[PDB]
């Protein structure tokens, strides 16, 4: 299962451990859908979230560094990112679409903003390649690359922690770009743990965009 | 996979996510096998202290053990726990009674046999009043306070590979109480079975303990 | 600053780093940044869910409590602990003996004075056997298993303000066992005494328990 | 408090607050045994020797750091810590970037002279910043306009970390195998750690420090 985000990014499921029943089982400490469904809802409305920690996912994410810097602030998880200082960086940058400026009245046409961003990316990237060819080590040359440069990482997180992620990132106050990734994460999560997801939206979700998608 | 520990405890594998290759893919940041090179990478990561890739291998265990063992176990914070509630459940007549062989190598003023008898007696008495209290109408959360530390409890433990190795370093060591050493050995066996390459690399480059290299599996 | 809990327990403040303004500094950095606004800033953070700035306030408490209380307390993983060892020290004769009032509000087949009496009996027999075992040469780590969960233990707790507020939401709640509720009240008071604005803001916008909105400090 | 060390061309590491010291570790450790300058210190060495690191968690520090984003990203990977950072989506970012000096290139035979590399990095940074300012004045949201800024832009953050976690940070960053720039900041953190917790620090170097530059 893979979901494309922004112009060249993505979120794909690598592996998963357990399902809704994993939480049920842990809550009873042992080893009827209606009996289980109801327990899941019971645990969710009373704030008993530890049972949901026994469900874990591993995602493979392709995102712009500026989205990554926000994403990595979630410490109750595991990460492994590509090493920019020990591998030639690919020519992958996030170039917003003109619809990204929609709502904002700017001095210049949104499509012009799109153009200026591409320009910087190119000059920056060329300077980079120029630096490497000259013999300047990667760890140094890449420091002139912009924040929209794409990076990839593996993310392992438990269900409780994932729900913490969505409360903060699947919300209109978060930057739009990461919101998009959050929706993708939300969808994959819903697929693997429908019961836990249903209950989350109803009693614990503090966000606002999932209640409308 | 279920292993018996002590007189009434056990270690059982509930679930597991990934294997040795999960660390390999995590380190390369590529979602796609070459034994030689994969194993070589595992050893490399273990040898240079790059433990983050191993956090992508996760286990969920179901454990039955004495409370005095759980208290030491629960000290490992990078893990998830779910234990039976004594304040929300009638506890079962199950306690750890050390075998006479447990005081072997110790000079005592009474036969090891007597120690077992003394321990078994108080336990029996303590449990007795606990029941009298329950029938009497005394709330469980209050009635169970007269129950000794050797009472058995059960929990679910979800821990990633890295954190599990750190557990082995401290518990699968002769300096840890004998009773928890037994559980760590059981953990190690299951760990060895699921991630053989990582385990071997662990023993070879990072394990700080002293028993996992003198006792098979 | 020491507060007595139960019959022989306590909550004592060992050290503290920062205060309400520590959280103010942190949050400021975000906007490249007062005075009376600082107090209003704290409410802004508390009400809109910006908890990270409070992680910069830290506490170290010295706590004496029954083991059955310590075990629930230690479940809070975002903190640091160091406790009295039952295998490295000769445990002292000190157990939690509920007062008759503890049952007040419960129909009991036997008088509260009786329940109270039965607990003491077990405690005494258990400790009795404990000393006998020790006297006989039985290692401390084994001998203590006959001791009940109402035995008092001591530990140091270092935790930040955000994690502390998390502890209060859960323990400073009538759904938690009465014994730990009492400890939570002492912790709440000390926290109120060191970070009045943060605490005040806490009860008003983020506190999810009940007892702290009816009980003072 | 007070302590401040300058790093690179425009960065720094400032000690904001500290809780406890060596004895804090001694005390915490003592509790286990229900329990002298000579003995207390011998204990700290004992704890380090055998790896009993829990006691050092009762020593906490609060730092104020100003460093380029590429260094900060590496830094934020340390999870047992608290952070608060300058927001690129909430404030107009200043014209401050890490410009490697010519000597940073020493040891490397490069086509164009080091001075030149410095020049070219300065130029690209200048164009990127001007485009950033241009889009800002044009009404483009800050969170969107700052995406054209290079990774050598300076950021600022507060860092609250305990001594054990701090020794963990040094084993990885206080090492020649880590980028030079992170090494410099790591060396600064170590200096302050040393000043405030001599015994713990000195024992660290002797029985646990897995690095090679301290
Ligand atoms: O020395 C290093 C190199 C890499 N990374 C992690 C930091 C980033 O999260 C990601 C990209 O690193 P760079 O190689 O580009 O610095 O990998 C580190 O923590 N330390
Ligand atoms: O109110 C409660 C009940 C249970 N537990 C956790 C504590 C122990 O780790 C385990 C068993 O607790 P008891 O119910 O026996 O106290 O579950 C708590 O933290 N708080
Ligand atoms: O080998 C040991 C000794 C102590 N402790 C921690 C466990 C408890 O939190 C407290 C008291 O332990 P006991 O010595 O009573 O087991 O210290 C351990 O985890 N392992
Ligand atoms: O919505 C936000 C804003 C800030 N930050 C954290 C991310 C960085 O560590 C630092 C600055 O982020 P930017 O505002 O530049 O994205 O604060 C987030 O995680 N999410």
């Amino acid at each position: 299962m893979k979901i494309d985000i922004l112009d060249k990014g993505f979120v794909e499921l690598v592996d998963v451990m357990g399902n809704d029943l994993s939480a049920v089982r842990a809550a009873r400490v042992s080893f009827d859908e209606e009996r289980d469904r109801h327990l899941i809802e019971y645990l969710m409305k009373h704030g008993h979230e530890t049972p949901f920690e026994h469900i874990v996912f591993t995602f493979h994410v392709k995102a712009p560094i500026f989205v990554a810097r926000q994403w990595f602030r979630h410490r109750i998880a595991s990460y492994n990112e590509l090493s920019g200082r020990y591998s030639k960086l690919s020519y992958e940058f996030y170039i917003p679409s003109p619809e990204r400026l929609e709502g904002y009245k700017t001095t210049i046409p949104p499509e012009r903003v799109t153009e200026k961003i591409s320009e910087i990316v190119d000059k920056a990237y060329r300077t980079y390649l120029e630096l490497i060819e000259s013999g300047v080590p990667r760890e140094v040359a890449r420091i002139v690359l912009p924040l929209n440069l794409y990076t990839r990482f593996f993310w392992t997180v438990n269900a409780r922690s994932l729900m913490n992620f969505l409360n903060l990132r699947a919300d209109s106050h978060a930057q739009w770009e990461i919101q998009q990734y959050a929706l993708a994460i939300a969808r994959i999560f819903k697929e693997k743990c429908p019961w836990t997801f249903e209950a989350f939206l109803k009693y614990a979700y503090k966000g606002d965009i999932l209640k409308e998608v």
